[PDB]
C-alpha cells in the first residue's frame, strides 16, 4: 500500500535525538510529510534533506528556529511547489505540495492563535487565504493529500476536554464551522474520522508529562483527502509507541500508486 505519515516533529533536529530518522524508514512510509522543522536551510544536516536517500523539499521560515515544513518522498517527484505564493504566511514556511503523476501531497502547518489576538487574526487570514485554494484543489479532479497541522480540533470528541476550550484557539467556533466547511462543502474527506467514526484519534498533547499521561489530548492533525483516493484508504493509526514530539505521527495507508 502507498502509506503516508504526517508528523509536526515540534523541531527536527530534536526529534532526530528522540528517534525521529530511524523512524522514517522503520515506518515503511513512502511518503513523510513533516511540519515545524524550526531550522533553516543552513541548519539542516543531509539526512534531514534527504532521510535514507529520499527526495526531499522543504519551506523554511525567514525568522530563526521557527516553523518550516517538508515533504519525503521514496519516488522523485515529477512537480514540487514551495509556498503558496502569499508573501505573508510564505515567509513563514507553511506550505509544500509535490505531484507524482496525477498524485499530489501537500504537507501544511497552519498558524496557531493561542499566543495572541494577532495570531489568531494571522490564522483567521490563513484560514480565509487557504480555503479558495482547496477549493481550487478539490476541482482539479487529482489525487490530493493535504497533511498536517491545522490548529484545529473539529467536534468534541477530538478533543479530551470540550467543556473548557470553546473559548481558546483550536476548538473556537468559527474554527470548527470553517473545518467543517473544508468537509461538508468543499467535500474534502477527513481520513481518519471517516475510517473510524468512533475513535478520537488525538494527535496532540502540550508535554510529555502530566498532559500526555492524562490523555489531555487534541485532534488538531489530519490527512484532507479528495473522494476517489479517500475511498482508496484501507488502514489508519496514531503512531505512539516511540515520543518524538509533542504531536504523535498520523499514519494512512491508501490502495493506490501513481502509475
Ligand atoms: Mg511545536
Amino acid at each position: 500500500m502507498l502509506k503516508i505519515i504526517s508528523a509536526n516533529v515540534n523541531g527536527i533536529r530534536s526529534a532526530y535525538k528522540k528517534g525521529f530518522y530511524e523512524y522514517i524508514a522503520a515506518s515503511g512510509a513512502d511518503i513523510v510529510c513533516v511540519q515545524e522543522l524550526k531550522a533553516q536551510e543552513a541548519d539542516l544536516s543531509a539526512d534531514m534533506k534527504n532521510p535514507h536517500g529520499m527526495h526531499g523539499h522543504w519551506h523554511c521560515a525567514e525568522k530563526r528556529g521557527y516553523s518550516g515544513v517538508a515533504v519525503y518522498s521514496k519516488r522523485k517527484p515529477d512537480n514540487v511547489q514551495i509556498g503558496m505564493g502569499i508573501e505573508e504566511f510564505d515567509r513563514e514556511g507553511r506550505f509544500v505540495r509535490c505531484d507524482f503523476g496525477r498524485l499530489s501531497v501537500i504537507s501544511l502547518y497552519l498558524p496557531s492563535g493561542s499566543s495572541a489576538e494577532e495570531r489568531q487574526q494571522v490564522k483567521y487570514r490563513f484560514l480565509d487565504a487557504f480555503y479558495p485554494m482547496l477549493e481550487a484543489m478539490k476541482n482539479e479532479g487529482r489525487d490530493i493529500v493535504v497533511c498536517g497541522d491545522w490548529n484545529i480540533a473539529h467536534q468534541n470528541i477530538d478533543l479530551k476536554n470540550w467543556k473548557g476550550n470553546q473559548k481558546n484557539s483550536g476548538f473556537l467556533p468559527e474554527e470548527r464551522e470553517w473545518i467543517g466547511k473544508v468537509i461538508h462543502k468543499l467535500g474534502w474527506t477527513d481520513m481518519w474520522r471517516t475510517l473510524y467514526p468512533d475513535v478520537p484519534g488525538y494527535t496532540w498533547w502540550s508535554n510529555r508529562g502530566q498532559a500526555y499521561a492524562k490523555d489531555v489530548g487534541w485532534r488538531i492533525d489530519y490527512q484532507m483527502v479528495t473522494p476517489e483516493l479517500a475511498a482508496k484508504a484501507v488502514s489508519a493509526h496514531v503512531y505512539k509507541d516511540e515520543k518524538f514530539s509533542d504531536h504523535a505521527p498520523l499514519v494512512v495507508e491508501y490502495d493506490y500508486a501513481a502509475e
